[PDB]
């Protein structure tokens, strides 16, 4: 057998790990399958994509086109359907009809061998007609055969009878394919909408208490949910909800020792009250949780729980399973670190003594929360646990419950971030918060919307409890507004951590990315009613952004994204498309000064001519413009952070 | 099972066709194996390459290094040995000793936990010692263990006893490796020296005749061989040596019809006198050929025969095997084309009616010429025959005779050129002749010396009978000299076609790459003796270039090549290395005007520091310089086309 077939079809993409891991999509998402296709000699080739579903049923006829002249790289767009495991194949073939037309168009006018050329075409059309299942299509090809063979007519009109638009259309639907050759199938894992598209809100239930009871419960925190759903969020991400340890518990502003009332860090999981399968007694009981999950469901909110595979020193695992920790010659366990940061309140897990036991327990815990309506997990620091451990765990859970989504909080080097996505993590945290200039965003989003999108789905949190970027510290409210627009229009999944709306931006000290009086070490009651009444919240903007996203399919997908040039470093512009929905975004990245620029739109990139003008509506104002080729803009920080425009049809 | 192992080792290179075809090397050639290697957490990893020979025996210990900071891309150099099919594996592992030293160097001086740190190191060294096969090595590690555990000594000296150069050397030879994880093997095909390295000379035996008998014979052409070997060539490439057809035979300067005496084109193979397994009667007999082959052997010349799978209309195959040709409805066979060029004297072969028969016959012919001492074939237009056909043929021949080398004359699109190399062609013609400016050469050679070198070996013919570039047409002798230096120093295989030495450069017409009065259509007697005596040949330069190549291993390999910047567009500079042999080349690409430039050498790239100055000898003159950082040069076309300098050791 030969590695290469009769008509070469090579280097099919997308491909992940040489075909050992699947490329990804979600229900409804379009993407390009591509291949290198060519043949020996000068004759024409064709190709097409055969997409098969989990039952093996092929998709509709999906022909490909050479993507740039002279490159022999062919592609076409496919669209994923029901969830599950699909496969794709590329088929390549000789296209003898195209070759024959090309030659005949030259040979009949020049008077060369005309009878032979027409008879050769007649034999092709006859072969084409034989494989056409429809009788009206068959009869149309046979009539062109008869006109081609009619020696009483002039050569040009015998030929013209074979090139009519009604013949073209039969052959584009049922083409004559020689030497059909096929690639080996490649796997595609299709998952639910929410893995690619959603808006997320993180908050600490314990902060939503009452005057008489400061430490919130699941019942009091349920009262925050209607405001969250009113902002247009779909997912609620809760930090760890388990009992919190006492030994080496941390105090306010990350001080080493807790005083009597200090609540500690939710990430220091475990006490004699319970471990990862327990509720912190001050949040209530498992019943109170179910109530919270039910109320979230009634508002269109799914719950995502933090899953942090680590322990406080009071966690039951420390004495029940000491082999799950690395012990020093004197028997002590070194606390975790992420230098120069120290986590004195926790122990890291070790995996090389009882990997089976740790995997079995890990999936038990996850299945417990899944039994209580949790179908999404934000996994903390997955990169400090073995990559293969996550590969095994995710495959175990998705094997019985494929709807479960895992999100990797891996802020680390690129190889590890990518590898985690490839081995199963449905979503990934990104470098978004450290991409703030026009050049940084453009470069980074070109990476994420390009080849990486076949294995990684980005979740753009504009802030987190550990990341308050200098851009926000220095920019105030206008900076918060900018980053919300950026995050919500560039990624189909974005998120904020509560307080973002109030433009909380006091850092722990100059040069740091921690918040002052961080919610991780203390209760942080916020007076939401006052903020709303006094207009010192950007919740309305946030609400608007999620409404825009819900109304424009272009913003519920990742791969289609183009950047358009502007004549000012502080102003960025880009567009996104999906069917006939096109969205155009212009942002002023300067939060202090008013910026004017000329935005020059790559018009072919919107399906338009250079001369053309098109009506747009800025969905942040309801105000309408007519834009083309070159458009002036003026963006005043605080009044208008940006235009977010739909193209009107 | 998991796709990723305990310590991730991913995307091993080189790789060809995802591991379905082998990467290539030759006996003695070094190249880099690389991989992406990292682990979870902050501790160190190590890696190494296990190269296995055809009997499965591993090579020596071959550790890798991170190739650039923060990239997690690791590599090392391996060197191929005996011919055959080898495999390579990358092993990755935790490097607990490096982690432990790093920490201990900080912790012992700061006074932190000193007894624990030293005891943790002692347990490592003990584990390391247990896998050391040599008793003296074991005893050296065990003495460091005892010094580390000696609580009576100061901490700094207990530590220093574990960091001595004699301990370092035991651990660099036998390191303690945790969680050893291995890639799946990848295949490597190693072939003989001559597949990568050699100098080639093409000439038409029929042109070397006598006053009384103008059409040369194998016996008269043998007399040209000593001059060829004196020029330092290793391979003689003969155009087709078979009978030539009469029907549609071409005349002089590619005219349609031949007159009585016209010899026709050797590529119009076949007549009633015989086909591809026959000798043209005017060249003599199969005995005369053996004599030629024997005389070539005695001078260190191997023969390479053209193999052109096509026919004149008078070839026996036309009536013996009509199914090997595509016939038009009226029974005629269309002549070959390569538009806008027509080859009216030949028919192309068709492969889809009797592919078995054609393959069987093709290898019969090749085995016939192999029986007569021909172990190299220059395959004409492989790209007009199916890629898989060549895959099958080459695998059949190399299965019994792995020493046979095939060279693809495929001047076509990149995908097909690459694919042919990948499916078995030992050598490839290249775009060399159309790369003439500094930017063209730099880009193109960066491609060829980079990733493509794991599947393609370039043969740089500076001219061919079908390519007389405009650079030569317009540049005269200085241009010939330039290209000879370029070709011979940039590729370990280069070649010329006879006449190049005389600076034959009259084109058929302005705008063409054909020669006037082309040797393809007529006998071309040349006065070699006069040219030698009158100094109007560059054979001496050619002779010198092959001698330089035979004396400097740096020029007998491809992959190690670096370009150094110059301050003039017309002047190019580069270097090549192989062990202690470094060769440095500066070329003036202007054949009309004298050029001066400052060449600034990337000194770290020669294994030298910036301050250093280094003696060099220009091997085209025997003249000596001292060069560093910045060096002035003056190149006068005709007197000095270039410096070709060895670095003196
Ligand atoms: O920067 P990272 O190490 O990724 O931070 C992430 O993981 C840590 C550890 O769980 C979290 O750090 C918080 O929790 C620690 C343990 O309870 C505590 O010691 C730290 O001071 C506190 O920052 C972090 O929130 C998480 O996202
Ligand atoms: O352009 P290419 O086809 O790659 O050139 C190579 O193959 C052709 C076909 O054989 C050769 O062209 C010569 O031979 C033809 C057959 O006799 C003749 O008809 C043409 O006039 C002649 O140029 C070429 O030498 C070869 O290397």
């Amino acid at each position: 057998p030969t590695v290469v077939g009769r008509i070469p079809v090579l280097d099919v993409r997308p491909v992940v790990q040489r075909g050992r891991r699947p490329a990804k999509a979600v229900t409804g998402e379009s993407f390009e399958v591509s291949a290198t296709v060519f043949r020996e000699g000068h004759d024409a080739v064709g190709a097409n994509v055969v997409l098969r579903d989990p039952r093996g049923r092929p998709g509709p006829w999906t022909p490909m086109r050479e993507l740039a002249p002279g490159t022999d790289r062919w592609g076409a767009t496919v669209t994923a359907g029901e969830t599950g495991t699909w496969s794709y194949t590329v088929e390549a073939w000789g296209d003898p009809v195209t070759t024959w037309r090309h030659h005949a168009r030259i040979k009949i006018p020049a008077g060369l061998d005309t009878d032979l050329v027409l008879e050769e075409g007649a034999r092709l059309y006859e072969r084409a007609a034989a494989d056409v299942p429809g009788r009206e299509d068959r009869r149309e090809l046979l009539a062109a055969v008869d006109a081609l063979r009619d020696e009483s007519r002039p050569a040009a009109s015998r030929l013209a009878a074979a090139l009519t638009p009604q013949v073209d259309a039969v052959l584009a639907r049922h083409p004559l394919r020689d030497l059909v050759t096929s690639s080996d199938p490649l796997p595609l894992l299709v998952e639910r909408e929410r893995a690619l598209y959603g808006a997320w809100y993180e908050f600490f239930p314990r902060s939503e208490g009452t005057p008489h009871t400061p430490h919130g419960t699941f019942r009091t925190a349920a009262r925050r949910l209607p405001a969250i759903a009113a902002m247009g969020f779909d997912v609620v991400y809760l930090p760890p909800i388990h009992p919190i340890g006492t030994t080496h518990r941390k105090g306010r502003n990350n001080t080493l020792s807790a005083t009597g009332d200090d609540v500690g860090v939710p990430w220091a999981i475990g006490s004699p009250e319970g471990g990862h399968d327990s509720i912190h007694p001050a949040l209530g009981t498992l019943d109170d949780f179910d109530h919270f999950v039910t109320e979230a469901g009634k508002l269109g909110l799914e719950i995502a729980l933090d899953f942090a595979l680590q322990c406080s020193p009071d966690h039951p695992w420390v004495h029940k399973h000491p082999e799950w920790f690395h012990h020093r010659p004197d028997g002590t366990i070194a606390h975790a670190e992420n230098p120069p940061k120290k986590y004195q309140d926790i122990y890291p897990i070790a995996f090389d003594a009882d990997p089976d036991g740790l995997a079995t327990e890990t999936v038990r815990i996850l299945r417990h929360w899944m039994d209580h309506g949790v179908r999404i997990f934000r996994v903390a620091n997955p990169h400090t646990k073995p990559v293969a451990f996550w590969e095994r765990v995710i495959a175990d859970i998705n094997g019985t419950d494929p709807d479960v989504i895992f999100l990797a909080e891996a802020f680390t080097r690129p190889a590890m971030m990518a590898t985690l996505a490839q081995i199963g993590f449905q979503q990934s945290y990104t470098y978004f918060t450290w991409r703030n200039t026009k050049q940084e965003l453009t470069e980074y989003l070109t990476e994420l919307s390009g080849e990486a999108a076949s294995y990684m789905r980005p979740n753009f949190f504009a802030n987190t409890p550990d990341i308050l970027h200098a851009y926000l510290q220095h920019g105030g409210r206008p900076a918060f507004e900018v980053r919300a627009v950026l995050a919500a229009t560039l990624s189909p999944t974005w998120g904020i951590y509560s307080g973002y709306e109030l433009c909380e931006n006091t850092p722990l000290r100059e040069g740091s990315e921690e918040y002052l009086d961080s919610e991780k070490y203390q209760l942080k009651p916020r007076d939401w009613t006052r903020a709303a009444r006094e207009g010192t919240t950007i919740a309305p903007l946030v609400t608007r952004l999620n409404t825009i996203r819900r109304e424009n399919p272009a913003l519920r997908q990742l791969r289609d994204l183009h950047f358009h040039p502007t004549d000012k470093e502080e102003v960025i512009a880009y567009s996104k498309r999906q069917g006939s929905n096109t969205v155009l975004v212009v942002v002023n990245l300067d939060p202090r000064h008013t910026q004017e620029a000329t935005v020059s739109l790559d018009m072919p990139q919107l399906g338009l001519d250079w001369h053309e003008s098109v009506p747009v509506r800025d969905e942040l104002t309801g105000e309408t413009y007519h834009w083309g080729r070159a458009n002036y803009v003026r963006l005043e920080p605080g009044r208008t952070p940006a235009h977010v425009c739909t193209v009107l049809r």
